[PDB]
């Protein structure tokens, strides 16, 4: 087990309501690792205990190029630490942010990798439950490196569970099943996926108001428009993946699975496979 005095702590990547993320470098190994520090005291007063250790469990089980790798976990008296890979270049929505939105190419391969990204997680039955830009990171080679699996749900095998109950999610990617069956399912995140790709595509995601109830509103009715220019077989999968009908969107285990998902028009010059190896388009 490694302990604090392990490393030396360099500046703060980020702060979350109880936790914060800091740059690390190991003394004997002079690795940087990005290192998530959370409070005993808060966590213990906050009832964030599950959530943690949500965290730790769901991220030992992921082994795949499009995921914050965690490398080990310690703790002292006050603290707990998670040790992860750095992504050096940040969130997914800082880019949307700054360049408006990306070109066909662009959307194209980070969509593809995000679809890979998905397929891993579904076929391990985890849920990831908060999928979008803010929680997709980029590493040097601006391939994704997605996090925030403190929220994410194990589906049991044992019980061949498929439904998940926990109430989580974020207002603008938060699939109708949801809001008014109460529960979650793995289609759920095809949704947000959806929803992304609208966003990379147009600037914003589809479903936005100045607050949350208003967003409901419009999720459960499926309002939304696209832009009069928006690449038209990206609009088509996007209007397969947003459907209210949770068994009915493209990639999900009903309609057969990533399969069909990967053969949509859209994808028809992706190479899925070593996508990691790939040189990532500049997104200019
Ligand atoms: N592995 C990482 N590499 C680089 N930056 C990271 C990494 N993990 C997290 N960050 C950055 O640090 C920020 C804070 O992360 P953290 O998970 O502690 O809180 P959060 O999830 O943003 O906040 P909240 O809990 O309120 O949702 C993140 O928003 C992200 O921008
Ligand atoms: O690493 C270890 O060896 C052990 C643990 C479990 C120990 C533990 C003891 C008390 C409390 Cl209140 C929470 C966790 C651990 C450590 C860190 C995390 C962690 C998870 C997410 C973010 C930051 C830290 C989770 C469990």
């Amino acid at each position: 087990k490694k302990r604090p005095e392990d490393f030396k702590f360099g500046k703060i990547l980020g702060e979350g309501s109880f936790s914060t993320v800091v740059l690390a470098r190991e003394l004997a190994t002079s690795r940087e690792y990005a290192i998530k520090i959370v409070e005993k005291r808060h966590v213990h007063k906050e009832n964030k205990i599950p959530y943690v250790q949500r965290e730790k469990d769901v991220m030992s089980r992921l082994d795949h190029p499009f995921f914050v790798k965690l490398y080990f976990c310690f703790q002292d008296d006050e603290k707990l630490y998670l040790g992860l890979s750095y992504a050096k270049n940040g969130e997914l929505l800082k880019y949307i942010r700054k360049i408006g939105s990306f070109d066909e190419t662009c959307t194209r391969f980070y969509t593809a990798e995000i679809v890979s990204a998905l397929e891993y997680l579904h076929g391990k039955g985890i849920i990831h439950r908060d999928l979008k830009p803010e929680n997709i990171l980029l590493n040097e080679d601006m391939h994704i490196q997605i996090t925030d699996f403190g929220t994410a749900k194990v589906l049991s095998p044992e019980s061949k569970q498929a439904r998940a109950n926990s109430f989580v999610g974020t207002a603008q990617y938060v699939s109708p099943e949801l809001l008014t069956e109460k529960s979650a399912c793995k289609s759920s995140d095809l949704w947000a996926l959806g929803c992304i790709i609208y966003q990379l595509v147009a600037g914003l995601p589809p479903f936005r108001a100045g607050n949350e109830g208003l967003i409901f509103a419009k999720i459960i009715k499926l309002e939304y428009d696209f832009p009069e220019k928006f690449f038209p077989k990206a609009r088509d999968l996007v209007e397969k993946l947003l459907v209210l009908d949770a068994t009915k969107r493209l990639g999900c285990e009903e309609m057969e699975g990533y399969g069909p998902l990967k053969a949509h028009p859209f994808f028809e010059s992706v190479t899925w496979e070593n996508l990691h190896q790939q040189t990532p388009p500049k997104l200019t």
